[PDB]
């Protein structure tokens, strides 16, 4: 039987870059982990079907069409369980312009079953200068205190998460000039 | 069928202004929305048994009392969503001397099965000052941190809420002299 | 019907302390409530298969068998609630290396049932030194920010318990050198 970690965190927090160097380092100590982003496996099907160009698009449909291709793709990721370990990057809410939707909800929560849930967490200072900087996606400049409300709201429904499946919730902090310290806070978690 | 919309707030925050406001103008425009105050379909029922008289004695009456009645306000609103769209004015949470209520328990939860969950929002500098300033209620003089403490918790439940039916959970702040603003806000995110 | 009341808090609040001053009072007044020590039914299921020596082990153990023994010490002290009324005093989230686990997670929440869900909160100045003076643990020094981040995430499991059930949630303010006024309060929550 395979673990199944969930890593989240805000646009621009590293959830994306802690896993990816996280998968190395345990590979090279001989542990066999599969990196997933949800967020691609929803964009297959979305540009399959015609609704978005590019993944920053998701977040703007209408929000009953985002549940139905959230639910293909966590049954997509929950056959992946079964064939490995997996890291699912992802997101605890997404900010759509409907508010918050919860990106696990109780039904595809259920089927992943995840054993564990990653918080990666900085000052949003940091997150906002980290914005900025990288035109490779249609990342939102928010203020500095819109993204406190959403690493707020992703606490909420983080903790919720394991109320519902008994999942413990890992916050890690991946602070400017230390994205090595959570390196080691994450693989020491995985063991 | 019908969209079921929550607007949750704070007492003074300003969510039944924000919903007759809202409504009143996508009337002009011919979009109807039945407005629903969740307490007035309680407090019919509380004065009809004789357990008060105002409605601002219903959170100090037994919190098992309180549930009955919750419970069959909630029957009674989704009977109406059968009718027409709804806008419930609402609480995320409902602040008894026993602590806080869940304003939507999970079986009421999904009776209404709503869309969206409005958190108004603002300083609880500003809900004092205009709580001072309302002589149609008998409005508690609080700390402003137990306001705080109010609003912090009432964004707790209402995210758990999101996790549990998949509603999105929208945050609109509601600022001294930014009414409209709030109001601009609400008709764009029910169109 | 008999009354089941948890009270909450991260370790070095006074959970503990708070329980039996409790009790000892309402006794005065012929007020029958039974201590029970969530923590202490589990060691002793945990001692008898051998898995700890002490109770600080237990939260580094296993979370596949903490949750087999938390699962059964809540079904043992769901039987002590049909007896008596009773206080279980235990945590909202316990800290483990892999991440806050909730100590009521929906199973076990559901077998208790309780109707108040007591929080009991201090500045994490006042539980930091209080950690450091007591020699009954190797205490956990944790910054002050890791309390506060603990006492955020108690907060959240809690509120997720009052949706779930409808106990009300009560916070109740442990302050240095006025325990009594903690004291009292609980008690007329209790009437
Ligand atoms: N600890 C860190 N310190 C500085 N920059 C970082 C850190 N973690 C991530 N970044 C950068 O922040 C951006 C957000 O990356 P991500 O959310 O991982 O896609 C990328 O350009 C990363 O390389
Ligand atoms: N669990 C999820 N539920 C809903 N939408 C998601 C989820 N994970 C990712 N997304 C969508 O996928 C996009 C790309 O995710 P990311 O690459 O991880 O920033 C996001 O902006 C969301 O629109
Ligand atoms: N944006 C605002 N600016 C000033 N006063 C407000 C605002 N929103 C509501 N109010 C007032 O605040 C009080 C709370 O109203 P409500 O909660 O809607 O009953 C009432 O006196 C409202 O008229
Ligand atoms: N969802 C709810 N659940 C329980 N009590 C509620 C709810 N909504 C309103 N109430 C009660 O109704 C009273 C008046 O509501 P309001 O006029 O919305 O300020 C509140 O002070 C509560 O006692
Ligand atoms: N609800 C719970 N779920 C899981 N473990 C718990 C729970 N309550 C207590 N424990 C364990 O018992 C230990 C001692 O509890 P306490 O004496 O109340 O601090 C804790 O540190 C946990 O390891
Ligand atoms: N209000 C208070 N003021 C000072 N010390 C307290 C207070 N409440 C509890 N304590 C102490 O704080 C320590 C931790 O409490 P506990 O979590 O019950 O183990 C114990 O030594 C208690 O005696
Ligand atoms: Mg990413
Ligand atoms: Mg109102
Ligand atoms: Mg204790």
């Amino acid at each position: 039987k395979n673990k199944v970690v969930v890593v989240t965190g805000v646009p621009g927090v590293g959830g994306t870059t802690l896993t990816q160097k996280t998968i190395e380092k345990l590979k090279e100590e001989g542990i066999e982990y599969k990196m997933v982003n949800f967020g691609t496996v929803m964009f297959e099907v979305a540009k399959e079907e015609g609704l978005v160009e590019d993944r920053d698009q998701m977040r703007k449909l209408d929000p009953d069409t985002q549940k139905r291709i959230q639910k293909l793709a966590g049954r997509k990721i929950a056959e992946m369980a079964k064939e490995s370990n997996v890291i699912v990057d992802t997101h605890s809410t997404v900010k759509t312009p409907k508010g918050y939707l919860a990106g696990l909800p109780i039904w595809v929560l259920e089927e992943l079953n995840p054993d564990i849930i990653v918080i990666v967490e900085t000052s949003s200072d940091e997150i906002l200068m980290r914005r900025l900087g990288d035109a490779t996606r249609n990342r939102d400049i928010e203020l500095t205190s819109d993204i406190d409300e959403h690493q707020f709201m992703n606490r909420c429904a983080a903790m919720a998460y394991g109320v519902l499946t008994g999942a413990t919730v890992k916050i890690i902090k991946n602070r400017d000039g230390l994205l090595d310290k959570a390196v080691e806070e994450l693989i020491s978690v995985l063991k």
